[PDB]
């Protein structure tokens, strides 16, 4: 599988379990179709969101639900969720890890692209 | 104003300069109607974005045009845009620290 | 002055108020000599921790006490301070973001 | 082995490889006594540095060589090394992992405290 997130907390110190991710690919005429969906593992991780024949080079947003997250918690959040953009290249390393570090008014992502 | 947008580079440890940075507001259909924009100056702000009075309640989008910023100075980033989605009910500063795999961003409100 | 700090809270989306820092230097014996501290504001800033004449070359350490910051809230956090170690050789802006189990520190360094 | 390290470089979105990690504890006299050392592997993992047997309670500081990691990559970094300090817990979770995300101006390091 070409695309990984992973989501941890870092107001607890733990993974962030549970979130729902949800992936859309750019359409021709620039909407966002529903292309992939999970929720983090006990691990914080999502994997088998896809496979290399259907994650084909395109613009892609991946949406962390970091709000419903925290209000699971009891904790009042800052963002409606956290969204990474971006645009595959299959010249580029074969797989994408997207990971995100959530605190309630602040959160940072990364890409981890490997072979 | 109620809203200000800041930018840092963390490559260069300098502010971010001449970033775009396109604002939406989503309306009562529930697209993303455009509200304001921008860029940031010398010292990495957008100052005076919007108003008081204009500033409603509502769902925003920040659109920071990260891809843009690195292109100009001869990078190819991972990231198209920072997007920073919040509901809004006041000062705003909505702060991001930039890489080219990596960006953080910070939402700091006061009155 | 040449050397300022600024400090946020990413729980509370707000300037980290009162909290400790510590200024480090090595010594020619390559201890950590202290070199200045003081607070931060209600800004979250700390302004005024040295002199252009003072702050001459050399390896600092800025030690950011954000375990006493946590605790005072009533917070048991993971790190025991926020430590930046740095060769000066111009200001320096040091900004630190913090969260109980984390933090994010960023070196701004213009003239 | 309780206590792992990663270390991530956020201008090439890779894991950062043959990082140097010094871990030191606190000795009663205050002085910070060598306890572990190693180099991040290819996939920015540190595996390995302790046992639980002699991972007891105390004040730890982990240094991250980052300064090196930059020079060798032929980029000007702002810091010495990026360290951690913390207090481990026999009562808190089992597991400790410290990882460090690496801009040349920047770096963020969280805690992910497991079993
Ligand atoms: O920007 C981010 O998402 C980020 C991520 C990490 C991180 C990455 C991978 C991992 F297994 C653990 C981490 F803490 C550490 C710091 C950080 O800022
Ligand atoms: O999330 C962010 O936007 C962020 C911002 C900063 C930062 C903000 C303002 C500033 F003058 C200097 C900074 F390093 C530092 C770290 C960081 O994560
Ligand atoms: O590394 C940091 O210290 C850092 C700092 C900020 C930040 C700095 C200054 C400010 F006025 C607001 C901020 F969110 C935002 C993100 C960040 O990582």
């Amino acid at each position: 599988c070409p695309l990984m997130v992973k989501v941890l907390d870092a107001v607890r110190g733990s993974p962030a379990i549970n979130v729902a991710v949800h992936v859309f690919r750019k359409a021709a005429d620039d909407t966002w179709e529903p292309f992939a969906s999970g929720k983090t593992s006990e691990s914080g991780e999502l994997h088998g969101l896809t496979t290399e024949e259907e994650f084909v080079e395109g613009i892609y947003k991946v949406e962390i639900d970091t709000k419903s997250y925290w209000k699971a918690l009891g904790i009042s959040p800052f963002h409606e969720h956290a969204e990474v953009v971006f645009t595959s290249n299959d010249s580029g390393p074969r797989r994408y890890t997207i990971a995100a570090l959530l605190s309630p008014y602040s959160y940072s992502t990364t890409a981890v692209v490997t072979n």
